[PDB]
Protein backbone atom coordinates (compact mmCIF):
# COMPACT_ATOMS: atom_id res chain seq x y z
CA UNK A 1 0.00 0.00 0.00
CA UNK A 2 1.35 3.60 -0.71
CA UNK A 3 2.83 5.36 2.24
CA UNK A 4 3.09 9.12 3.35
CA UNK A 5 5.82 11.00 4.64
CA UNK A 6 4.87 12.14 8.22
CA UNK A 7 6.83 15.41 7.92
CA UNK A 8 6.48 18.24 5.41
CA UNK A 9 10.39 19.32 5.34
CA UNK A 10 10.83 21.58 8.35
CA UNK A 11 8.38 19.51 10.48
CA UNK A 12 6.74 22.43 11.94
CA UNK A 13 3.35 21.68 11.43
CA UNK A 14 0.74 18.52 10.48
CA UNK A 15 0.60 16.99 7.00
CA UNK A 16 -2.84 16.15 7.45
CA UNK A 17 -6.02 18.04 9.74
CA UNK A 18 -9.12 16.00 9.35
CA UNK A 19 -12.63 17.00 11.02
CA UNK A 20 -14.79 15.12 12.44
CA UNK A 21 -18.99 15.39 14.00
CA UNK A 22 -18.14 13.87 17.49
CA UNK A 23 -21.96 13.24 17.55
CA UNK A 24 -21.86 11.00 14.49
CA UNK A 25 -18.76 9.05 15.61
CA UNK A 26 -19.80 5.18 16.21
CA UNK A 27 -15.97 3.85 15.95
CA UNK A 28 -13.88 5.40 18.48
CA UNK A 29 -10.57 3.92 17.59
CA UNK A 30 -7.58 4.38 15.15
CA UNK A 31 -5.15 2.01 13.58
CA UNK A 32 -1.95 2.66 11.41
CA UNK A 33 1.61 1.48 10.86
CA UNK A 34 4.58 3.79 10.88
CA UNK A 35 8.24 3.24 10.13
CA UNK A 36 11.11 5.26 11.05
CA UNK A 37 14.51 5.84 12.95
CA UNK A 38 13.88 9.24 14.40
CA UNK A 39 13.47 8.65 18.24
CA UNK A 40 11.22 11.87 18.82
CA UNK A 41 8.02 13.39 17.60
CA UNK A 42 4.43 13.85 17.21
CA UNK A 43 2.71 10.69 14.91
CA UNK A 44 -1.12 12.54 15.84
CA UNK A 45 -2.59 14.90 17.79
CA UNK A 46 -6.32 15.29 18.54
CA UNK A 47 -8.71 17.44 20.24
CA UNK A 48 -12.06 19.18 20.83
CA UNK A 49 -10.52 21.77 22.03
CA UNK A 50 -6.75 22.56 21.50
CA UNK A 51 -7.06 24.58 25.50
CA UNK A 52 -8.39 22.17 27.49
CA UNK A 53 -9.21 18.81 25.68
CA UNK A 54 -6.87 17.35 24.10
CA UNK A 55 -4.19 14.46 23.32
CA UNK A 56 -1.29 13.42 21.85
CA UNK A 57 0.54 10.19 20.70
CA UNK A 58 4.37 10.57 19.60
CA UNK A 59 7.81 9.34 20.19
CA UNK A 60 10.39 9.87 22.88
CA UNK A 61 13.24 8.00 23.51
CA UNK A 62 12.07 5.66 20.62
CA UNK A 63 9.13 4.56 22.36
CA UNK A 64 5.43 6.05 22.83
CA UNK A 65 4.35 8.46 24.77
CA UNK A 66 1.24 9.85 25.03
CA UNK A 67 0.13 13.16 26.73
CA UNK A 68 -3.08 13.91 27.82
CA UNK A 69 -5.43 16.98 29.09
CA UNK A 70 -8.86 17.18 29.75
CA UNK A 71 -11.60 17.69 32.42
CA UNK A 72 -10.87 13.99 33.91
CA UNK A 73 -7.04 13.90 33.39
CA UNK A 74 -3.54 15.39 32.72
CA UNK A 75 -0.83 12.92 31.74
CA UNK A 76 2.38 12.16 30.28
CA UNK A 77 3.22 8.60 30.22
CA UNK A 78 5.48 6.55 27.93
CA UNK A 79 5.07 2.63 27.42
CA UNK A 80 5.52 -0.05 24.81
CA UNK A 81 9.19 -0.98 22.78
CA UNK A 82 11.34 1.27 20.82
CA UNK A 83 9.56 1.68 17.29
CA UNK A 84 12.47 3.61 15.79
CA UNK A 85 13.85 0.62 14.15
CA UNK A 86 13.66 1.47 10.86
CA UNK A 87 10.78 -1.37 10.55
CA UNK A 88 6.99 -1.30 10.20
CA UNK A 89 5.02 -1.55 13.20
CA UNK A 90 1.64 -1.94 13.70
CA UNK A 91 -0.58 0.62 15.92
CA UNK A 92 -3.72 1.12 17.21
CA UNK A 93 -5.36 3.82 19.62
CA UNK A 94 -9.02 3.23 21.05
CA UNK A 95 -11.06 3.86 23.61
CA UNK A 96 -12.55 1.51 25.74
CA UNK A 97 -14.87 2.62 28.46
CA UNK A 98 -13.64 5.16 30.55
CA UNK A 99 -9.80 4.52 29.38
CA UNK A 100 -7.54 4.50 26.22
CA UNK A 101 -5.65 1.84 25.07
CA UNK A 102 -2.50 1.49 22.87
CA UNK A 103 -1.75 -1.60 20.98
CA UNK A 104 1.57 -2.33 19.39
CA UNK A 105 2.19 -5.24 16.97
CA UNK A 106 -0.99 -6.65 18.30
CA UNK A 107 0.27 -6.49 21.94
CA UNK A 108 -1.57 -4.15 23.90
CA UNK A 109 1.26 -1.89 26.04
CA UNK A 110 -0.72 0.41 27.74
CA UNK A 111 -3.96 1.20 29.00
CA UNK A 112 -4.59 4.88 30.51
CA UNK A 113 -7.78 4.31 32.49
CA UNK A 114 -10.54 6.89 33.67
CA UNK A 115 -9.14 9.50 31.90
CA UNK A 116 -12.50 10.13 29.17
CA UNK A 117 -16.45 10.37 30.16
CA UNK A 118 -19.47 11.01 28.38
CA UNK A 119 -18.38 10.08 24.65
CA UNK A 120 -17.88 19.40 22.84
CA UNK A 121 -19.76 18.82 18.93
CA UNK A 122 -16.34 18.73 16.91
CA UNK A 123 -13.14 16.36 16.95
CA UNK A 124 -9.76 17.23 14.83
CA UNK A 125 -7.04 14.83 14.52
CA UNK A 126 -3.71 16.18 13.04
CA UNK A 127 -1.15 13.73 11.88
CA UNK A 128 2.37 14.54 12.08
CA UNK A 129 1.98 17.62 14.02
CA UNK A 130 0.39 19.71 16.76
CA UNK A 131 -2.53 22.42 16.07
CA UNK A 132 -0.59 24.54 19.03
CA UNK A 133 2.59 25.46 20.12
CA UNK A 134 4.95 22.58 20.83
CA UNK A 135 5.81 24.89 24.16
CA UNK A 136 2.29 24.46 25.15
CA UNK A 137 2.67 20.41 25.81
CA UNK A 138 2.92 19.33 29.55
CA UNK A 139 6.18 17.76 28.47
CA UNK A 140 7.56 19.98 25.22
CA UNK A 141 9.25 17.60 22.38
CA UNK A 142 10.21 18.57 18.76
CA UNK A 143 7.57 17.69 16.84
CA UNK A 144 9.27 17.09 13.69
CA UNK A 145 8.52 13.19 12.85
CA UNK A 146 10.79 11.89 10.09
CA UNK A 147 8.84 8.80 9.08
CA UNK A 148 6.12 6.89 7.16
CA UNK A 149 2.52 5.87 7.93
CA UNK A 150 0.60 3.74 5.62
CA UNK A 151 -2.74 1.99 5.91
CA UNK A 152 -4.22 4.76 8.41
CA UNK A 153 -7.55 4.68 9.54
CA UNK A 154 -9.33 7.31 11.60
CA UNK A 155 -11.94 6.90 14.13
CA UNK A 156 -15.38 6.72 12.02
CA UNK A 157 -15.22 8.09 8.34
CA UNK A 158 -18.94 8.47 7.58
CA UNK A 159 -18.25 11.21 10.58
CA UNK A 160 -15.59 12.44 9.17
CA UNK A 161 -16.63 16.40 8.19
CA UNK A 162 -13.56 17.23 6.10
CA UNK A 163 -9.71 17.28 5.78
CA UNK A 164 -7.25 19.65 5.08
CA UNK A 165 -3.56 19.78 4.12
CA UNK A 166 -0.81 22.77 4.82
CA UNK A 167 0.75 21.25 1.45
CA UNK A 168 0.65 18.73 -0.71
CA UNK A 169 1.19 15.22 0.70
CA UNK A 170 4.78 13.05 -0.17
CA UNK A 171 4.60 9.32 -0.84
CA UNK A 172 7.65 7.72 1.03
CA UNK A 173 7.71 5.49 -2.30
CA UNK B 1 16.94 -18.05 47.41
CA UNK B 2 13.54 -17.91 49.92
CA UNK B 3 10.00 -16.59 48.84
CA UNK B 4 7.43 -15.65 50.80
CA UNK B 5 4.06 -16.21 50.07
CA UNK B 6 2.22 -12.36 48.89
CA UNK B 7 -1.14 -13.22 51.02
CA UNK B 8 -1.37 -14.23 54.57
CA UNK B 9 -5.17 -16.35 54.05
CA UNK B 10 -7.67 -14.28 53.45
CA UNK B 11 -5.48 -11.43 52.29
CA UNK B 12 -7.76 -8.49 53.65
CA UNK B 13 -4.31 -6.75 54.89
CA UNK B 14 0.01 -6.59 53.85
CA UNK B 15 1.76 -9.66 54.36
CA UNK B 16 4.96 -6.66 55.52
CA UNK B 17 5.22 -3.35 56.44
CA UNK B 18 8.43 -1.32 55.97
CA UNK B 19 9.11 2.34 57.43
CA UNK B 20 11.75 4.62 55.90
CA UNK B 21 13.19 8.04 57.22
CA UNK B 22 12.36 10.03 54.00
CA UNK B 23 15.50 12.30 54.43
CA UNK B 24 17.71 9.55 54.68
CA UNK B 25 16.66 7.67 51.51
CA UNK B 26 19.68 7.52 48.60
CA UNK B 27 18.27 4.86 46.54
CA UNK B 28 14.75 5.48 45.03
CA UNK B 29 14.16 2.03 44.04
CA UNK B 30 12.99 -1.15 44.53
CA UNK B 31 13.20 -4.67 43.31
CA UNK B 32 12.25 -7.88 43.23
CA UNK B 33 10.78 -11.03 41.33
CA UNK B 34 7.19 -12.44 41.89
CA UNK B 35 5.35 -15.68 40.74
CA UNK B 36 2.42 -16.34 40.35
CA UNK B 37 -1.36 -17.59 38.57
CA UNK B 38 -3.50 -14.83 40.10
CA UNK B 39 -4.68 -11.53 37.43
CA UNK B 40 -5.26 -9.32 39.73
CA UNK B 41 -4.03 -8.23 43.28
CA UNK B 42 -1.69 -5.76 44.87
CA UNK B 43 2.10 -6.28 44.79
CA UNK B 44 2.93 -3.36 47.09
CA UNK B 45 1.86 -0.17 48.37
CA UNK B 46 3.64 3.15 49.26
CA UNK B 47 2.76 6.25 51.15
CA UNK B 48 3.97 9.04 52.93
CA UNK B 49 0.06 10.07 53.75
CA UNK B 50 -2.23 7.56 52.79
CA UNK B 51 -5.12 10.28 52.28
CA UNK B 52 -3.04 12.27 50.01
CA UNK B 53 0.32 10.65 48.77
CA UNK B 54 0.14 7.47 47.96
CA UNK B 55 1.29 5.12 45.47
CA UNK B 56 -0.03 0.98 44.32
CA UNK B 57 1.66 -1.36 41.86
CA UNK B 58 -0.54 -4.64 41.58
CA UNK B 59 -1.84 -6.88 38.25
CA UNK B 60 -5.26 -6.26 36.79
CA UNK B 61 -6.15 -8.68 34.00
CA UNK B 62 -2.37 -10.71 34.66
CA UNK B 63 -0.91 -7.29 33.86
CA UNK B 64 1.12 -4.13 35.76
CA UNK B 65 -1.31 -1.59 37.03
CA UNK B 66 -0.22 1.23 38.87
CA UNK B 67 -2.53 3.96 40.96
CA UNK B 68 -1.03 6.76 42.64
CA UNK B 69 -2.17 9.81 44.07
CA UNK B 70 -0.20 13.10 44.96
CA UNK B 71 -0.49 17.12 44.35
CA UNK B 72 1.08 16.26 41.18
CA UNK B 73 -0.24 13.98 39.94
CA UNK B 74 -3.57 11.03 40.11
CA UNK B 75 -3.57 8.57 37.95
CA UNK B 76 -4.74 4.90 37.01
CA UNK B 77 -2.21 2.67 34.56
CA UNK B 78 -1.93 -0.78 33.10
CA UNK B 79 1.23 -1.75 31.29
CA UNK B 80 3.39 -4.41 30.07
CA UNK B 81 2.97 -8.08 29.55
CA UNK B 82 0.99 -10.41 31.51
CA UNK B 83 2.91 -11.67 34.60
CA UNK B 84 0.20 -14.15 35.68
CA UNK B 85 1.77 -17.30 33.82
CA UNK B 86 2.80 -19.23 36.69
CA UNK B 87 7.18 -17.98 36.03
CA UNK B 88 9.40 -15.90 37.67
CA UNK B 89 9.12 -11.87 36.43
CA UNK B 90 12.31 -9.60 37.53
CA UNK B 91 10.30 -6.41 38.35
CA UNK B 92 12.05 -2.76 39.23
CA UNK B 93 10.09 0.29 40.21
CA UNK B 94 12.44 3.52 40.20
CA UNK B 95 12.20 6.97 40.42
CA UNK B 96 13.81 9.08 37.80
CA UNK B 97 13.88 12.81 38.20
CA UNK B 98 10.52 13.29 38.01
CA UNK B 99 9.25 10.33 36.72
CA UNK B 100 8.25 6.97 37.74
CA UNK B 101 9.82 3.81 35.51
CA UNK B 102 8.46 0.53 35.90
CA UNK B 103 10.67 -2.21 34.17
CA UNK B 104 10.00 -5.81 33.39
CA UNK B 105 12.68 -8.78 32.34
CA UNK B 106 14.85 -6.48 31.93
CA UNK B 107 12.84 -4.25 29.74
CA UNK B 108 11.38 -0.76 30.40
CA UNK B 109 7.54 -0.80 30.14
CA UNK B 110 5.97 2.08 31.61
CA UNK B 111 7.66 5.91 32.43
CA UNK B 112 5.08 7.63 34.20
CA UNK B 113 6.81 11.36 33.74
CA UNK B 114 5.61 14.53 35.49
CA UNK B 115 4.43 12.38 39.03
CA UNK B 116 6.71 13.55 41.54
CA UNK B 117 8.35 16.65 42.42
CA UNK B 118 10.87 17.72 45.40
CA UNK B 119 12.24 14.54 46.55
CA UNK B 120 6.51 14.27 54.59
CA UNK B 121 9.59 12.74 56.83
CA UNK B 122 8.04 9.42 56.44
CA UNK B 123 7.28 6.78 53.89
CA UNK B 124 5.62 3.37 54.46
CA UNK B 125 6.01 -0.06 51.94
CA UNK B 126 3.34 -2.32 52.44
CA UNK B 127 3.92 -5.87 50.66
CA UNK B 128 0.91 -7.74 49.28
CA UNK B 129 -1.51 -4.92 50.48
CA UNK B 130 -2.83 -1.65 51.08
CA UNK B 131 -2.32 0.36 54.32
CA UNK B 132 -5.94 2.19 53.53
CA UNK B 133 -9.38 0.03 52.16
CA UNK B 134 -9.49 -1.40 49.04
CA UNK B 135 -12.83 0.64 48.26
CA UNK B 136 -10.77 3.99 48.98
CA UNK B 137 -8.38 3.81 45.60
CA UNK B 138 -8.92 5.84 42.50
CA UNK B 139 -10.11 2.22 40.88
CA UNK B 140 -11.18 -0.61 43.49
CA UNK B 141 -9.55 -3.90 43.26
CA UNK B 142 -9.66 -7.37 45.49
CA UNK B 143 -5.99 -6.85 47.14
CA UNK B 144 -5.58 -10.36 47.80
CA UNK B 145 -2.77 -11.38 45.03
CA UNK B 146 -1.91 -15.38 45.47
CA UNK B 147 2.16 -15.43 44.37
CA UNK B 148 5.57 -15.43 45.53
CA UNK B 149 7.84 -12.65 46.12
CA UNK B 150 11.58 -13.24 46.08
CA UNK B 151 14.69 -11.29 45.83
CA UNK B 152 13.08 -8.12 47.14
CA UNK B 153 14.92 -5.16 48.10
CA UNK B 154 13.07 -2.36 49.61
CA UNK B 155 14.31 1.51 48.66
CA UNK B 156 17.54 2.51 50.95
CA UNK B 157 17.82 -0.71 53.76
CA UNK B 158 19.79 2.03 55.86
CA UNK B 159 16.94 4.22 55.64
CA UNK B 160 14.66 1.88 57.01
CA UNK B 161 13.51 3.01 60.44
CA UNK B 162 11.19 -0.04 61.15
CA UNK B 163 9.30 -3.55 60.22
CA UNK B 164 6.49 -5.13 60.59
CA UNK B 165 4.46 -7.77 60.16
CA UNK B 166 0.59 -8.50 60.92
CA UNK B 167 1.21 -12.31 61.14
CA UNK B 168 4.41 -14.72 60.45
CA UNK B 169 5.11 -14.66 57.23
CA UNK B 170 5.09 -18.11 55.08
CA UNK B 171 7.44 -19.81 52.67
CA UNK B 172 6.58 -20.65 49.18
CA UNK B 173 8.73 -23.53 50.15
C1 LIG C 1 -13.22 13.65 23.28
C2 LIG C 1 -12.16 13.60 23.75
C3 LIG C 1 -10.80 13.55 24.40
O1 LIG C 1 -11.01 13.68 25.81
C4 LIG C 1 -9.91 14.69 23.86
C5 LIG C 1 -9.11 14.11 22.65
C6 LIG C 1 -9.60 12.66 22.52
C7 LIG C 1 -8.72 11.60 21.82
C8 LIG C 1 -8.36 11.98 20.36
C9 LIG C 1 -7.52 10.90 19.64
C10 LIG C 1 -8.13 9.51 19.73
C11 LIG C 1 -8.24 8.72 18.63
C12 LIG C 1 -8.80 7.35 18.66
O2 LIG C 1 -8.90 6.68 17.66
C13 LIG C 1 -9.24 6.78 19.98
C14 LIG C 1 -9.54 7.80 21.08
C15 LIG C 1 -8.62 9.07 21.15
C16 LIG C 1 -9.45 10.23 21.82
C17 LIG C 1 -9.91 9.82 23.26
C18 LIG C 1 -10.74 10.93 23.97
C19 LIG C 1 -9.97 12.28 24.01
C20 LIG C 1 -8.71 12.17 24.95
C21 LIG C 1 -8.81 11.39 26.26
C1 LIG D 1 7.22 10.52 48.13
C2 LIG D 1 6.39 10.13 47.41
C3 LIG D 1 5.31 9.67 46.47
O1 LIG D 1 4.82 10.83 45.81
C4 LIG D 1 4.18 8.96 47.26
C5 LIG D 1 4.52 7.44 47.27
C6 LIG D 1 5.85 7.33 46.51
C7 LIG D 1 6.27 5.99 45.85
C8 LIG D 1 6.33 4.82 46.86
C9 LIG D 1 6.79 3.48 46.20
C10 LIG D 1 8.07 3.63 45.40
C11 LIG D 1 9.09 2.74 45.54
C12 LIG D 1 10.36 2.81 44.77
O2 LIG D 1 11.25 2.01 44.94
C13 LIG D 1 10.52 3.90 43.75
C14 LIG D 1 9.61 5.11 43.93
C15 LIG D 1 8.14 4.85 44.43
C16 LIG D 1 7.65 6.15 45.17
C17 LIG D 1 7.66 7.38 44.18
C18 LIG D 1 7.18 8.70 44.86
C19 LIG D 1 5.77 8.53 45.49
C20 LIG D 1 4.68 8.33 44.37
C21 LIG D 1 4.77 9.14 43.08
CA1 LIG E 1 12.19 14.00 15.24
CA1 LIG F 1 -6.21 -12.04 43.52
ZN1 LIG G 1 -14.27 19.72 27.35
ZN1 LIG H 1 2.28 15.53 50.38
Amino acid sequence: PPAVHLSNGPGQEPIAVMTFDLTKITKTSSSFEVRTWDPEGVIFYGDTNPKDDWFMLGLRDGRPEIQLHNHWAQLTVGAGPRLDDGRWHQVEVKMEGDSVLLEVDGEEVLRLRQVSGPLHPIMRIALGGLLFPASNLRLPLVPALDGCLRRDSWLDKQAEISASAPTSLRSCD
